[PDB]
């Protein structure tokens, strides 16, 4: 019953020798499998260097190369043999698409991810594609949308997003709002509701083709979270996404954040409890916790530690990224009493 997540690349599994690539395959599906857990979010663009663009996706589509075509019969094989249902994995800005497409652009005048900006008509209707391509060519059981859905408060500056500002009745000049508080907080409150718009938007094009029982995720960073005023520089609300979406995805990695090293526990309960003050949060809520150190290894004592807290803390919904499962880490001797769900009715 508690919702227990797997984060996975498919990075991770690629070789251009596809006898390989099968092979590793092959030891994924057992790895979730024996883990016996509800979820797996899983990848479906490519990004093995982590460059914060995507060139290339692991499945058919009109737009941009396919680097292998996996996503489809992993994503198969994961439902219908590992036991778990299966998010799609996808950037909802940064994608390396015509040049000539309007790009998130930073406040000339300002003080001082690559994003296509969510309010050109035609970037919307080109991401919109690939998820329409996505939906058309696997079978899955809902959509991950990317922590790359966010804007800072010196974004977007572009004409199109200008435009879209004095239609909600704002001021065109981004200086001016940023020189009024009033303005300042309904205009990162525009923002936040445009991303979320522009995802539904997205959600609405998957389930024209898979029909309507998919179910939506969507990343949120921690500060919205835990100091709500942080939605100025982000175009993140907490709020916003436990109405919007069937899961918000709390990225809940204290290190990831520069937390000192020795407070990462005590972030992690003041997460929890930032959350349990909202009710039913926690129930339309994943933590992520982090298995990697940004590249070194979380030890699986840590990660088993975490898990253990966060259950001691009242938080039953959670899981990781990312799992480094061709060479068993975390090691599933010690996650598994922390994580798996096999005991549940």
């Amino acid at each position: 019953s508690p919702q227990r997540i797997m984060h996975i690349d498919l990075d991770y599994v690629y070789d251009e020798n596809l006898q390989q690539m099968d092979r590793n395959i092959d030891v994924l599906i057992q790895r979730v499998k024996d883990m016996q857990i509800s979820t797996v979010y899983l990848q479906a663009f490519a990004d093995p260097d982590g460059d914060g663009l995507v060139k290339e996706v692991w499945f058919p589509n009109r737009l941009l190369p396919m680097k292998a075509d996996i996503f489809s019969r992993v994503a198969w094989q994961l439902r219908t043999r590992s036991g778990v249902n299966i998010y799609a994995w996808m950037p909802v800005l940064s994608w390396d698409l015509d040049p000539t497409l309007t790009r998130v652009k930073y406040l000339p005048t300002g003080e001082k991810y690559h994003r296509l900006s969510p309010f050109d008509d035609r970037v919307r209707a080109q991401v919109g594609m690939l998820y329409e391509d996505l939906a058309g060519h696997a079978a899955f059981d809902g959509i991950l949308f990317h922590d790359d859905a966010l804007l800072s408060d010196y974004e977007d500056a572009s004409a199109p997003a200008i435009t879209a500002y004095q239609q909600a009745g704002f001021s065109g000049s981004l200086s001016e709002i940023r020189q009024n508080p009033e303005q300042f907080k309904q205009w990162a409150r525009f923002k936040s509701r445009a991303l979320t718009d522009f995802t539904l938007e997205l959600s609405a094009r998957v389930k024209a083709i898979r029909g309507p029982h998919i179910k939506t995720a969507r990343n949120i960073f921690a500060l919205p979270v835990i100091q709500p005023e942080s939605e100025a520089w982000f175009a993140q609300n907490y709020a916003d996404f436990l109405k919007s979406y069937d899961w918000t995805a709390i990225m809940a990695m204290p290190y990831l954040e520069g937390v000192a090293e020795k407070s990462a526990d005590q972030w992690l309960i003041q997460l929890t409890n930032q959350i349990k003050n909202i009710p039913q949060a926690k129930d339309k809520s994943i933590l992520e916790l982090q298995a990697q150190n940004w590249h070194q290894a979380i030890s699986s004592q840590q990660l088993a530690h975490w898990m253990s807290l966060l259950q001691l803390n009242g938080v039953k919904n959670y899981g990781y990224y990312p799992d480094n499962f061709l060479h068993n880490q975390p090691e599933i001797d010690l996650i598994r009493p922390e994580f798996s769900t096999a005991w549940y009715p």
